[PDB]
């Protein structure tokens, strides 16, 4: 997160960080059993991590628990980043807690100047590399659908919305990645992608959860 703050620790439960020897993602919890997250975050080998704050120290709120399964979307398509989604089913539940929490999925879609946070442990600079230990916060707007496709013509789909600040400055960035967008305690997006960080006109773009509610939730009722 560039030009973001520190969100203070567990104050986001359902963050997630998503390891294979070191964070390369992050995650939303949205059940006991269950994260979701970026397609573009697959691999093998994934341990979930819960109740993070400092990746790189233990701190006592901590739950680490390993993939049993990971599931893409049917139709992600790399190159284009369409449905940049995936499930993450958890070997043994999380125990819920204030700190360790589930985030609703979306009853209905946010509109474009709804206010949102976007978390992660991302790149901290538009230009260098700082990676910050302690999870860090940015409160963002969705764009309009007509201003992102400005921003990046050719590129968006249904399935993906703005959100940022024009003016660069304030945005997501590398290892942010399958983190939450949340709105009025929602999940309405998924870090997906974006060119560079924090640069004029190149806001973040995000996966448009909402779309995805009947495919999550059927997949986990038989998952
Ligand atoms: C270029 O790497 C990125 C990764 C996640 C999100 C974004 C959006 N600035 C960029
Ligand atoms: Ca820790």
């Amino acid at each position: 997160i560039v030009g973001g703050y520190t969100c203070g620790a567990n104050t986001v439960p359902y963050q997630v960080s998503l390891n294979s020897g070191y964070h390369f993602c992050g995650g939303s919890l949205i059940n006991s059993q269950w994260v979701v997250s970026a397609a573009h975050c697959y691999k093998s080998g994934i341990q979930v991590r819960l109740g993070e704050d400092n990746i790189n120290v233990v701190e006592g709120n901590e739950q680490f628990i390993s993939a049993s399964k990971s599931i893409v979307h049917p139709s992600y398509n790399s190159n284009t980043l369409n449905n940049d989604i995936m499930l993450i089913k958890l070997k043994s539940a999380a125990s819920l807690n204030s700190r360790v929490a589930s985030i609703s999925l979306p009853t209905s879609c946010a509109s474009a100047g709804t206010q949102c946070l976007i978390s992660g442990w991302g790149n901290t600079k538009s230009s260098g590399t700082s990676y910050p230990d302690v999870l860090k916060c940015l409160k963002a707007p969705i764009l309009s659908d007509s201003s992102c496709k400005s921003a990046y013509p050719g590129q968006i789909t249904s399935n993906m919305f703005c959100a940022g600040y024009l003016e660069g400055g304030k945005d997501s960035c590398q290892g942010d990645s399958g983190g939450p967008v949340v709105c009025s305690g929602k999940l309405q997006g998924i870090v997906s992608w974006g060119s560079g960080c924090a640069q004029k006109n190149k806001p973040g773009v995000y996966t448009k959860v909402c779309n995805y509610v009947s495919w999550i939730k059927q997949t986990i009722a038989s998952n």
